């Protein structure tokens, strides 16, 4: 029937909104539910609900439908919906006035307040009513609905004000787009750092000190792919914390220190290879193998004491409204930090690595060109394995340098920085996860570790 894609058009959107499922269980009351939100029965029977799923199914379903049928438990809802507005004196002339996109909208808030819920947004629904939209779309984002779920009332919202599905359509593909890229990053991370480990680990060639270093940095890499950026990929698809309040405060201390424990890598790589370079004697003299790997657990003993500490102390948290409600909703998981925090723990953490490991290095690969003034076929063997370590360091910098810039632009003024722009600023750094493993395959040692192991 001509009527029928309306119908549609509605459940795909309360879909996205509220979600959907297709077997009986129980809502947060305890009473038997299906579809988006249709309650069966409010006794406690189940064959009671399976009862009343088969009556209105027309058919003995065992408390499982399809999507069609589900949508045919929705059409119901939606009249009984209708029904409540037609008898709201508030809402009546409001819905009279509206298209089908805005009555959507109008009967998506119903499904999420009730009918008295929307009935008290007074002001916006005198704007609709007189087609003020931008007007509505205002008044309707000052309010807790807002606040609370602030992806489903942008949705809702946007959908008032343009009378389009476009937020819908535009959220349906961003799902199913970042939801597929942030998969596949996650692959490339833990993919090229697990076969750097093992690489590494069981050839006996790569058994460098620099690779003992190497296997630090590729390790907080695989930290990052395993326990952070899955879960950071959450929120910029799902829009939302799922995990509560604990686990939002270990993932971001895990996610301080891998970034800061990847740094203090590099840069004890590049006072490792300025002693090496300027004096050989005492390198050999100093380093032994057991010693180098009490260097790495005193970094990843520096970075934790520098990220979990200050972490787990609450040292970093504001007064500001913005931060208050985040900390006061499990959903909410954004870093939000007092000025003195976002300074102080970017200087410690990176700043001042970053220093040392660009002013060293640059020393170091100034004291090659004064050691060898020669034209050379066999020092390109050694040139190179140099510039990887140089590309290494600048890659780093490169991915995560803007996003320290920007949070210490941030902490004075934050007037400049879009939390748009600062999350994807975010994700570069995130991204050097990917990238190490690739930049590490630029040496033949390397090349032929990883071409052996996949055969
Ligand atoms: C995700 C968090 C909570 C766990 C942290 C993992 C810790 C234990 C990791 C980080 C880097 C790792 C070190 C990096 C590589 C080496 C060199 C290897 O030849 C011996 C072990 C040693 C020294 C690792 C010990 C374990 C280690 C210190
Ligand atoms: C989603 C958020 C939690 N991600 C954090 C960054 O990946 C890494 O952030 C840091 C790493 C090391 C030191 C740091 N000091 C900070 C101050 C403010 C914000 C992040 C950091 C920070
Ligand atoms: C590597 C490239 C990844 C880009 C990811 C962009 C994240 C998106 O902008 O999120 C906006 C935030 O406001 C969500 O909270
Ligand atoms: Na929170």
């Amino acid at each position: 029937d001509y009527k029928d894609d309306d119908d549609a058009n509605i459940f795909e959107m309360l879909r996205i909104d509220e979600g959907l499922r297709l077997k009986i269980y129980k809502d947060t009351e305890g009473y038997y539910t299906i579809g988006i939100g249709h309650l069966l029965t409010k006794s406690p029977s189940l064959n009671a609900a399976k009862s009343e799923l088969d009556k209105a199914i027309g058919r003995n379903t065992n408390g499982v439908i399809t999507k069609d049928e589900a949508e045919k438990l929705f059409n119901q809802d939606v009249d009984a919906a209708v029904r409540g507005i037609l008898r709201n004196a508030k809402l009546k002339p409001v819905y009279d006035s509206l298209d089908a996109v805005r009555r959507a909208a109008l009967i998506n808030m119903v499904f999420q307040m009730g009918e008295t819920g929307v009935a008290g947004f007074t002001n916006s629904l005198r704007m609709l009513q007189q087609k003020r939209w931008d007007e509505a779309a205002v008044n309707l984002a000052k309010s807790r609905w807002y606040n609370q779920t602030p992806n489903r009332a942008k949705r809702v919202i946007t959908t008032f004000r343009t009378g389009t599905w476009d937020a819908y359509a535009a959220s349906q593909q961003w799902t199913a787009g970042m939801g597929l890229l942030m998969a596949l990053i996650v692959l490339l991370i833990v993919a090229g750092n697990v076969l750097v480990i093992v690489a590494i680990a069981k050839t006996p060639r790569l058994q460098t000190l620099t690779n003992l270093f190497i296997m630090s940095l590729a390790s907080a890499d695989l930290v990052m792919g395993l326990l952070v950026v899955p879960f950071g990929a959450t929120i910029v698809v799902w829009g939302r914390w799922e995990y509560g309040s604990f686990f939002c405060e270990l993932w971001t201390s895990v996610d301080v220190l891998c970034v800061t424990a990847s740094i203090e890598t590099l840069c004890v790589i590049a006072l490792d290879r300025y002693l090496a370079i300027t004096s050989p004697f005492r390198y050999q003299s100093l380093l032994t193998r057991a010693r180098a790997r009490g260097l790495v657990c005193t970094v990843w003993a520096i970075s934790a004491l520098v990220s979990f500490l200050p972490i787990l102390m609450h040292w970093w948290r504001a007064e500001s409204d913005e931060a208050r409600r985040c900390y006061n909703d499990p959903k909410c998981c954004d870093f939000v930090t007092n000025r003195a925090y976002a300074i102080a723990s970017s200087v410690v953490s990176f700043y001042v690595p970053l220093c040392i490991m660009a002013f060293v290095y640059l020393r170091v690969f100034r004291e090659a060109q004064k050691q060898v003034k020669k034209i050379d076929s066999v020092a390109l063997r050694e040139q190179k394995a140099l510039k990887t370590l140089g590309i290494i360091m600048g890659v780093f910098t490169l991915c995560w340098l803007p996003f320290f810039l920007a949070n210490v632009v941030k902490a004075f003024h934050r007037e400049l920085v879009p939390d748009r722009l600062f999350v994807f600023f975010n994700w570069l750094g995130y991204a050097n996860s990917a990238f190490n493993p690739i930049i590490y395959c630029r040496s033949p040692d390397f090349r032929k570790a990883f071409q052996g192991l996949l055969c």
